[PDB]
DNA sequence: GCGATCACGTAC
DNA sequence: CGTACGTGATCGCA
C-alpha cells in the first residue's frame, strides 16, 4: 500500500514545473527560526522528496520557490513562508492553501493537519501528523524513510484535494473569500510575525522588580489580616481562610469548592479588609507572572523582539488569535497594567508606534445588517451610542442621562451584540432576571429593526443550517434545532453574534490588504506589526506620521461601504503605551 | 517527570 | 451574554 516516490539526492528540472503541491515541513509548533526537516513535491511529472540541506542550497530550487509564476498548492503556507524568511528565502506563487480552504468550509472541524482536511472528502491515504511525530516529550522527527513517505503522502493529498475543495468553495460562494482575502492576508501576517515587535526588556525588568516588592508587601499584609500564612494562589487554602476561618458568606460556589472569582470578592469586600488585599495581590500577580515573566520568556535575546504567531485558521467567527506571546490581550483598562505597553517600542531609532482603531465597528455593522432606522441615524449623526441607547431605553433627554444610566445602557449594547439574554444581562449588571428582561424589552422597542434581525437570523440559521458574514464566511449551527433549552439558546446567541463579530473580522482583514497595497504604492517604510480585532498597530519613521494620519484611517474607513459610515480613531507615540 | 482539567483574568 | 490565550493549581498516570 506504500506510495511511490523518488528520494532525490539532487534537484532536477521536472521538480520545477509551474504547478505543484509543495510541502516544506516545520515540525516545531513555533516555526520562528525553526528547522525545515524535509521537502516534498508532487506535480504532473511525479512525486519527489528532497533533503532541505540540498534543496535550500540549490539556486534553481530557490529561484523556483520565489517565482510567482510557478504556482504551489500547500497546507499552512504561512508556516513555510516564515520559516523560509528566517533563512533569507522568499516563497511566492502559493495559489492554494488547504488549511485556509478547510477553515472557510467549516471552522468547527478544527482542521489542523492535512489528514483532518483530507478526511472531509473521504480521503484517508495520509496519516495525522501526531501519529507520525508523536506528541509532547515524545515528539520527534522519525527516520528518513518514514518522514519522506509522510511528506509525500501529504503533498499527494493536497495535489488531489485542491479541485474538490475549490469546487465546494465556489458552490458556497467563498472562492473569492479564499483567493482574494485569506490567502493574501496570510502573506501579510507572515511579514508581521517575521518583523516582530521590539521589547524594552530593561524596562520590563524594572517593573518586575517593583512588582515583586509590592507583591511581598501585600502578601505579608494578607497573612497579618488572616492571622496566619498560606498559599493565596491555592483555591483551597484561600477557601478555608475566607469562608471558614473568617466566616465570609458563600455567595457563589465553583464545582469542586468555594468560588473566589473577582466578581465574588468584590461583593465580599465590605465584610473584611483581607478581600481588597487578595484582589490587589492577584492583579499584581497576574501582571508579574503573565505580562512580565511570561513576556520575558519569549523575547529573542539577540534582537529583543517577540515574534507572535497569528493563528488564521482557528476562531469560529473569522477573527485571528495570537500566541507565544498573545499580543491581543495586553492590559489597557487599568493604568497599572497599562504601563506594560511602555515596554513595546519601535524597532528602529527615530521611529514611532502608530495605532488606529475602528470606533464601534460591531454596532455599526449591526445597524447595517439589521437596517434599523434609529441605530443607523444614530451613527449617521456620529452620536455617543451608549448615551443614545440610555436616552431611548430610559426615555430621557441627553442632559438627563446619568453616569449609571450610560453604564447600564452600555452593558445592554454588549448583550445585544453577544446575543442578548435576560439571565446573562442580569448577571453582568448584578440585577434580577425580570429587571434585565425589562431593559431588553425597552431596547427592542427603541430598535425594532434590530429585534427583527435577531428574530430573522435565528430562523435563517434553522432553515439553512448556518449563518454568514458580509464576505460570505460561514458558521454551521447544528445545535440550533436541539430540544435542550440551554444548548439551543447558546446556538441562537451564536446565530445573532457571528454575523456581527465575523463581518467586523472580514472588514479589518480587507483593510489590512488594502493598507499594505497603499503603503507599497507610496513606498512608505511604515509597516504593520499587530492586529487586535478592531485595531491595527504599525511602526514607522517619525517623518511618516503626518502621511499615516491621513492614509491609515481612510483605507480602514473605505475597506467596505455600509449603510452607515465607518469611523477610525488614531494616535501615535514613542511606545505602544503612548500611542493613545 | 508529564499531560489534561480547573478556575481564573486579560483583551476586543 | 460573544471570541480568544496563558497562568498556577491540583491530580491522575505511563
Ligand atoms: O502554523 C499555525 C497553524 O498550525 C496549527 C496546526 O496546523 O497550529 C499549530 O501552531 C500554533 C502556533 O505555534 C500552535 O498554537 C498550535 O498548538 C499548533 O498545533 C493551526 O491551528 C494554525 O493555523
Ligand atoms: O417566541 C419566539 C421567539 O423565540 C426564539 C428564541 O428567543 O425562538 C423560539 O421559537 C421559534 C419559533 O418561532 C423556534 O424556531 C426557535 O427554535 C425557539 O427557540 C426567537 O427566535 C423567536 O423570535
Ligand atoms: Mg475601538
Amino acid at each position: 500500500a506504500k506510495m511511490a516516490f523518488t528520494l532525490a539526492d539532487r534537484v532536477t528540472e521536472e521538480m520545477l514545473a509551474d504547478k505543484a503541491a509543495l510541502v516544506v515541513e516545520v515540525v516545531e509548533e513555533n516555526y520562528h527560526d525553526a528547522p525545515i526537516v524535509g521537502i516534498a513535491v508532487v506535480n504532473e511529472h511525479g512525486r519527489f522528496f528532497l533533503r532541505p540541506e540540498t534543496a535550500l542550497a540549490d539556486p534553481q530550487f530557490v529561484a523556483w520557490l520565489g517565482d510567482e509564476t510557478k504556482k504551489k498548492s500547500m497546507f499552512d503556507s504561512k508556516r513555510a513562508a516564515v520559516a523560509l524568511k528566517w533563512k533569507g528565502i522568499e516563497l511566492c506563487g502559493v495559489s492554494f492553501d488547504l488549511l485556509l480552504a478547510a477553515y472557510l468550509l467549516d471552522p468547527a472541524q478544527g482542521v489542523d493537519d492535512v489528514a483532518a482536511a483530507a478526511k472531509m472528502k473521504q480521503y484517508e491515504a495520509v496519516r495525522p501528523d501526531e501519529a507520525v511525530y508523536g506528541k509532547g516529550a515524545k515528539r520527534a522527527v522519525p527516520d528518513e524513510p518514514v518522514l519522506a513517505e509522510h511528506l509525500v503522502r501529504k503533498a499527494a493529498a493536497i495535489w488531489e484535494l485542491e479541485r474538490p475543495f475549490l469546487d465546494e468553495l465556489r458552490r458556497n460562494e467563498q472562492d473569492r473569500l479564499l483567493v482574494e482575502l485569506e490567502q493574501p492576508l496570510s502573506s501579510i501576517l507572515a511579514e508581521m510575525e517575521f518583523a516582530g515587535v521590539k521589547v524594552d526588556t530593561k524596562r520590563l525588568e524594572q517593573m518586575g522588580k517593583e512588582l515583586a516588592e509590592q507583591l511581598g508587601t501585600v502578601e505579608q499584609r494578607i497573612y497579618e489580616l488572616a492571622g496566619q500564612e498560606f498559599n493565596i494562589n491555592s483555591p483551597k487554602q484561600l477557601g478555608v481562610i475566607l469562608f471558614e476561618k473568617l466566616q465570609l458568606p458563600v455567595l457563589k460556589k465553583t464545582k469542586t469548592g468555594y468560588s473566589t472569582s473577582a466578581d465574588v470578592l468584590e461583593k465580599l469586600a465590605p465584610y473584611h479588609e483581607i478581600v481588597e488585599n487578595i484582589l490587589h495581590y492577584r492583579q499584581l500577580g497576574k501582571l508579574q507572572s503573565t505580562y512580565i515573566e511570561g513576556l520575558l520568556k519569549v523575547v529573542r535575546p539577540d534582537t529583543k523582539k517577540v515574534h507572535t504567531i497569528f493563528n488564521q485558521a482557528l476562531t469560529q467567527t473569522g477573527r485571528l488569535s495570537s500566541t507565544e506571546p498573545n499580543l491581543q490581550n495586553i492590559p489597557i483598562r487599568l493604568e497599572e497594567g497599562r504601563k506594560i505597553r511602555q515596554a513595546f517600542v519601535p524597532s528602529e531609532s527615530d521611529w514611532l508606534i502608530f495605532a488606529a482603531d475602528y470606533s464601534q465597528i460591531e454596532l455599526r455593522v449591526l445597524a447595517h445588517i439589521a437596517e434599523d432606522d434609529n441605530l443607523m441615524e444614530a451613527f449617521r449623526r456620529d452620536l455617543d451610542i451608549h448615551t443614545k441607547t440610555a436616552m431611548d431605553i430610559f426615555q430621557v433627554s441627553e442632559d438627563e442621562v446619568t453616569p449609571n444610566m450610560r453604564r447600564q445602557a452600555k452593558a445592554v449594547n454588549f448583550g445585544i451584540v453577544y446575543g442578548i439574554s435576560d439571565y446573562g444581562l442580569a448577571q453582568n449588571l448584578n440585577i434580577s432576571r425580570k429587571e434585565a428582561a425589562e431593559f431588553i424589552e425597552r431596547y427592542f422597542e427603541s430598535f425594532p429593526g434590530v429585534k427583527r434581525y435577531m428574530e430573522n437570523i435565528v430562523q435563517e440559521a434553522k432553515q439553512k443550517g448556518y449563518v454568514t458574514t458580509l464576505l460570505h464566511r460561514r458558521r454551521y449551527l447544528p445545535d440550533i434545532t436541539s430540544r435542550n433549552f440551554n444548548v439551543r439558546s447558546f446556538a441562537e446567541r451564536m446565530a445573532m453574534n457571528t454575523p456581527i463579530q465575523g463581518s467586523a473580522a472580514d472588514i479589518i482583514k480587507k483593510a489590512m490588504i488594502d493598507l499594505n497595497a497603499r503603503l507599497k504604492e507610496e513606498r512608505l517604510q511604515a509597516h504593520l506589526l499587530l492586529q487586535v480585532h478592531d485595531e491595527l498597530i504599525l511602526e514607522a519613521p517619525k517623518e511618516e506620521m503626518e502621511r499615516l494620519c491621513r492614509l491609515v484611517p481612510e483605507v480602514m474607513e473605505q475597506a467596505v461601504t455600509l449603510r452607515v459610515p465607518l469611523k477610525v480613531d488614531y494616535h501615535y507615540g514613542s511606545t505602544w503605551y503612548d500611542a493613545k
